[PDB]
RNA sequence: UGAAACUGUCCUUAGUGCAGAUCUUGGUGGUAGUAGCAAAUACUAAGAAGAGGAAAAAAACAUCUUAGAACUGAAGAGGAGA
């Protein structure tokens, strides 16, 4: 679980669902140790509810 | 180095000697990898094509399809004419 709301905290509004997806990115790379990650199309649409 | 013309002496002739003219024409520096590439709300994900997202996050990736999110808001960023 991402406590998103420590990263995307006073952050530009313009640039919230873009960089939440970028944070996602960075924390697979650091877990998985692995370039390549894929989202799932339905992570992408949630992230992008609001 | 260059590959087909040239030189010395005496007279004669002159469009005859350049550092300057904000000189003319052309070429080139420091400035300097500097000032900048900041109006018009905004893009993200999966796939296809392509030499062209690689990687010790090189945090960004043009085009097309689908999905999400949006803008012009109908005296329009619509459809048509002089």
């Amino acid at each position: 679980t991402i406590h998103m709301h420590a990263y995307l905290h006073k952050e530009s509004f313009k640039k919230r669902a873009p960089k939440a997806i970028k944070i996602i990115r960075f924390l697979a790379i650091k877990t998985m140790k692995t370039h390549v990650v894929k989202f799932d199309m339905g992570l992408n649409q949630f992230i992008w509810s609001q």
